[PDB]
């Protein structure tokens, strides 16, 4: 059931879930068993309660979130680099990830992974 | 002994290698037994040998290769977005992937993946 044109239109769906802060519509993308990793190299986020609380806290500050370039997609797999802004206390920060996610083939996201360093994250004083 | 500088920069040398066609370049990046999976969905191949004939084939054509953003790294991984363009019987392609690499505590990469399917290759007729 699961092709590129679906993987590529549920990152659209999540990118555009996170401007609207619906933390649902991103939830209702994960497989129940899902994880979460972001960022890589910290501990993964499992389940569906796991990963609401870690979007809902992601959402405290209103995100502006886009697209950067295409997105990359095959297999059962998508991969795609966008950019997240927020201010607070007056500092816009702009982060740049790449994130991957892994389908099953229902067509949920069994594994989000966000890979993003320190130099990517952009701000002034 | 890893960082995000030193994981930047051996992607960095990887396109340099890759442009100027220097096999050899490229493999002393990898470690003894690590794997390359390009694209995602295909068969790994594993060990010096391999991963160099693997890039010997890549190579045939002359590459123009180039990062067209900036390089995420964090732990012991990094990811890029770039292109690679080649021009065949006058038909110009560009190829739009996203890799990932991972490292061994050595600063080598363990193992490469290459993420891109059908609508990131561009190409007139
Ligand atoms: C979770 C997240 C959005 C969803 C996404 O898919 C990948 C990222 C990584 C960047 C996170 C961001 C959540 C908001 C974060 C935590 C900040 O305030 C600084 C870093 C940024
Ligand atoms: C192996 C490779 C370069 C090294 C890299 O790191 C990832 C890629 C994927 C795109 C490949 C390219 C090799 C040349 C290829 C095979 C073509 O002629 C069309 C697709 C393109």
């Amino acid at each position: 059931m699961n092709t590129p044109e679906h993987m590529t239109a549920v990152v659209q769906r999540y990118v555009a879930a996170l401007n609207a802060g619906d933390l649902d519509g991103i939830v209702a993308l994960f497989a129940d068993d899902a994880t979460v990793e972001d960022p890589v190299g910290s501990e993964p986020r499992s389940g569906t309660a796991a990963i609401r609380e870690f979007y809902a806290n992601s959402l405290k500050l209103p995100l502006a979130v886009e697209l950067t370039q295409e997105v990359r997609a095959v297999a059962n797999e998508a991969a795609f680099a966008f950019t997240v802004s927020f201010e607070y206390q007056g500092r816009k920060t702009v982060v740049a990830p790449i994130n991957h996610f892994r389908f099953n083939g229902a067509g949920k996201v069994v594994s989000m992974r966000a890979l993003f360093g320190e130099k990517n994250i952009h701000a002034g004083a």
